[PDB]
This record gives structure tokens, sequence and C-alpha cells, in this order.
């Protein structure tokens, strides 16, 4: 399955299908939207903003990151 | 204040390497970042999957390319 990989501090934290719409608390800090095979930073705790700001995520390869809470996400198949 | 592309390997900060001069950075023996023309390309690795390097050369703040195999993050900062 082509889902959204979440590593906090290098550690994977799950894989997500795209396929699904779910919401995904990450470590109370950041919080992912998956809506309509898309990835999207909905929410974070995160000085800068910069994550929430990206466009959401669809394609293997692509990249969301939240530096200051070392969160990453990104499209895998 | 510059714009640079933050290299990131295990979660530790390695540097920030400024878009405005070209610049090859060998991030350990699994990476190489080409900084081309105000841009940041993953342009080698030894990564089996290759994504890193099929990914869009960057240049806007909050744009990334990682290589999750070795744990490499660019992203730009600035
Ligand atoms: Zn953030
Ligand atoms: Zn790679």
């Amino acid at each position: 399955f082509q889902g959204a990989v979440v590593t906090v501090d290098g550690e994977v934290y799950g894989t997500y299908s795209l396929a699904k719409d779910q919401t995904i608390e990450i470590q109370d800090g950041n919080r992912l939207r998956i809506q309509n095979g898309q990835a999207k930073m909905e929410w974070a705790d995160c000085p800068d903003q910069l994550c929430v700001h990206q466009k959401a995520i669809s394609r293997t390869g692509e990249s969301i990151i939240c530096l200051p809470n070392q969160v990453v996400v990104s499209v895998q198949g």
C-alpha cells in the first residue's frame, strides 16, 4: 500500500494509508490529516508554523517536515 | 540573515548552507547534496529506493528533500 510514513526523532511512529481518511496526532505537538489521498500537516505547536504551510503530499518520495519537533512525514510505496 | 539548506543526519543539525553559493555537500558516505543556481538537489545517494535523488530541487522556505534509509533531512530555512 501507498502510505504516509511518520518519523519522530528518527524513529518510525507508523505508516498510514493515503486511501483512508484519518487524523494522526503525533506526540501532542503535530497533527496530520489524511484526506482525499493526500497528507497535510493540519496543526502544530511549533513557533515558525512552516510544516502547516507546506502543500499536501501524495507522491512517493514527497515530504512534510517539522524541524522544531523533529517530525518527518514522507510518502512511501 | 540568509536563505540556506539545513541538513540533519539522525536528527542532528550538521550545518546550514547558503543557496546563493554553488557547493557540493557530501553527507557522510551515503548522500551528496548539490547547491546550484539557488536550489538544493540530492545529486547522489547509496540508498536502495533512490527516492531522495528523484525529488525535485528545493529553494523555498519550508520545502524539503529526505532520504529515509540514511535518516537525512534537507530543508530550506530563512
Ligand atoms: Zn512545525
Ligand atoms: Zn535516499
